[PDB]
């Protein structure tokens, strides 16, 4: 089997991407944030505290003839941005882009933190990291990808995120029309439960490539690119007026600037992030100070290849017995 679904930016900045997902019988379609940095499929629901729902579409398990309560199971998760959610668990039929999994754990939110309530465009998350990170207790549950894997034509999914435009998540096949050149594959460590890999270095604009190992995670659930302070300082030093602002929480730059590109290494290959992808717009409405798309990972404890980096590539999440990641230009 295969599946193919369009993913769409939630706003004009590409702060996140939503993908329609069918849950239950008859189908209830929710728009979920596909997150290769976590491993829970959770949804706003008829059980979510009413004051914490503001415009989201909800899953109602009592209206699904295939829903079953997963007796005694609870879940609770916290994300890198400080947001959180928790609740109980159903199993149900879940379909993405024509690919169907029966008996998928669908985690129903009883509580969500304010940032989730405040984002009416995201109805929940669909985790695509390794199932060892799944938070369901006392019986840990599998991700949608792990459950689908044996049925897929090939044990892979691909992320092709758009810049200010829709893109595609495919399951079970590699669309050779969606990228240019060849795909370069690189080793993955699953020891922390993430799609963790080592970039071979970087360049700023037209500058020379610096060969240096950068361990980080491929994380579609993070908006920006978080790299070591040395690397980030070298980037922003090429932008007149750019500075790290403690009050704003990161590097800002004059909105009148033209940003240089940023290149990262994948083995001997190179992925170029155009300068425009690094502009996240005014820090507040009408400000002439703009927020940067490359930020320091110091005090995260890991580097994060988030959407800013991933949307410059066609990315293969290869879930073979020994997982690997593939990157191509597009
Ligand atoms: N976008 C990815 C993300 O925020 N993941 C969070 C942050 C810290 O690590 C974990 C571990 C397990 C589950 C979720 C997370
Ligand atoms: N991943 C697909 C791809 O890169 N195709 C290229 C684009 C340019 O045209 C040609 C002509 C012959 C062979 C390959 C290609």
């Amino acid at each position: 089997s295969t599946g193919s679904a369009t993913t769409t930016p939630i706003d004009s900045l590409d702060d996140a991407y939503i993908t329609p997902v069918q849950i239950g019988t008859p189908a209830q379609t929710l728009n979920l944030d596909f997150d290769t940095g976590s491993s829970d499929l959770w949804v706003f629901s008829s059980e979510t505290t009413a004051s914490e729902v503001d415009g989201q579409t909800i899953y109602t398990p009592s209206k699904s003839t295939t829903a079953k309560l997963l007796s005694g199971a609870t879940w609770s998760i916290s994300y890198g941005d400080g947001s959180s959610s928790s609740g109980d668990v159903y199993t149900d039929t879940v379909s993405v882009g024509g690919l169907t999994v029966t008996g998928q754990a669908v985690e129903s939110a009883k509580k969500v933190s304010s940032s989730f309530t405040e984002d009416s465009t995201i109805d929940g998350l669909l985790g695509l990291a390794f199932s060892t990170l799944n938070t369901v207790s006392p019986t840990q549950q599998k991700t949608f990808f792990d459950n689908a894997k044996a049925s897929l034509d090939s044990p892979v999914f691909t992320a092709d995120l758009g810049y200010h435009a829709p893109g595609t998540y495919n399951f079970g096949f590699i669309d050779t029309t969606a990228y240019t050149g060849s795909i370069t594959y690189t080793a993955v460590s699953t020891k922390q439960g993430f799609w963790e890999w080592t970039s071979t270095g970087y360049a700023v604009g037209s500058g020379t490539f610096k060969s240096t190992s950068i361990d980080g995670i491929a994380d579609t659930g993070t908006t920006l690119l978080y790299l070591p302070a040395t690397v980030v300082s070298a980037y922003w030093a090429q932008v007149s007026g750019a500075k790290s602002s403690s009050s704003v929480g990161g590097y800002v730059f004059p909105c009148s600037a033209t940003l240089p590109s940023f290149t990262f290494g994948v083995g001997s290959a190179r992925i170029v992030i155009p300068g425009d992808y690094i502009d996240f717009g005014p820090i507040s409405t009408g400000s002439s100070s703009c927020f940067g798309g490359i930020q320091s990972s110091a005090g995260i404890g890991i580097n994060i290849f988030g959407d800013v980096a991933l949307k410059a590539a066609f990315v293969v999440f290869n879930g073979a017995t020994t997982p690997t990641l593939g990157f191509a230009s597009k």
